[PDB]
């Protein structure tokens, strides 16, 4: 169990630690760490919730629905907080392509992978800090999809992150 705290994930921003910067986020208000589903679950319109019961409100998709963190292209620091550490296989990061439609359901086919970090089947610390590169053809509102792949289960934790790139 874990979430991306910086830049705050869509779920995390629904919690008090995240400033309640997103309203009406279902279970994400209280447990943004709990978006767990089998690996390689990428159902169109169900990326933000990973299809998980009680996280459905996260799947709404419009240009103005969600709070964005202002960022630049180039390096971006990602910080996870893990409420329950688990042996880890992988950390994968995706971002929406230039030209994507922020008023349509999220579809993984409209993202590129932009980073992949091997977990080495070790147990990470409670705070995990990684740096990924945001490609320079992205500007304005984009969604980063951060996926923590568990080493000793068939599951992963899924974190959609709303950013405004300038
Ligand atoms: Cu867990």
């Amino acid at each position: 169990h874990g979430y991306v705290a910086s830049p705050g994930s869509r779920a995390f921003f629904g919690s008090s630690a995240g400033g309640n910067l997103n309203t009406n986020v279902g279970r994400a208000q209280w447990e943004p760490q709990s978006i767990e589903a089998p690996k390689n679950t990428f159902i169109t319109g169900k990326l933000a919730s990973a299809g998980v019961s009680g996280f459905e409100p996260l799947d709404e998709q419009t240009a103005t629905r969600w709070h964005k963190t202002n960022i630049t292209t180039g390096p971006l620091d990602i910080t996870w907080n893990l409420t329950a550490q688990h042996r880890t296989a992988s950390w994968d990061y995706y971002i929406t392509k230039n030209g994507w439609n922020p008023n349509q359901p999220l579809d993984i086919k409209n993202f590129d992978k932009i980073a992949s970090i091997d977990g080495k089947q070790e147990v990470p610390n409670k705070v995990v800090k990684q740096t990924i590169n945001i490609p320079t053809d992205r500007k304005g509102y984009h969604v980063i999809y951060a996926v923590w792949g568990i080493g000793d289960t068939v599951n992963a934790f899924y974190q959609a992150i709303d950013v405004n790139i300038q």
